[PDB]
């Protein structure tokens, strides 16, 4: 209920160790992790592994923005109340990014 209790949140972790979480070979495309923006404070970032036609495996960040008044987004006309609503939003289709969400981010 809270973020912090799920398993696609990993918090305070630094933007190198969301990428070699993801850069598993193993992971599918569109595999994820939601962390605690390094670059905004108080913003988020979701960070999406992908297939790339020309630089191959590589990773996607996405700032998501936090109101004081409530909510979160990663583009102001599209609008959540929580990260876990703007999480099964990008996880039912891609609607900007990369690729949907598909896979929670397989954890060390």
């Amino acid at each position: 209920d809270s973020i912090q209790a799920e398993e696609w949140y990993f918090g305070k972790i630094t933007r190198r160790e969301s990428e070699r979480l993801l850069l598993n070979a193993e992971n599918p495309r569109g595999t994820f992790l939601v962390r605690e923006s390094e670059t905004v404070k108080g913003a988020y970032a979701l960070s999406v592994s992908d297939f790339d036609n020309a630089k191959g495996l590589n990773v996607k960040h996405y700032l998501i923005r936090k109101l004081d008044s409530g909510g979160f987004y990663i583009t102001s006309r599209t609008q959540f109340n929580s990260l876990q609503q703007l999480v099964a939003y990008y996880s039912k289709h891609a609607d900007g990014l990369c690729h949907r969400l598909t896979t929670v981010c397989p954890t060390s």
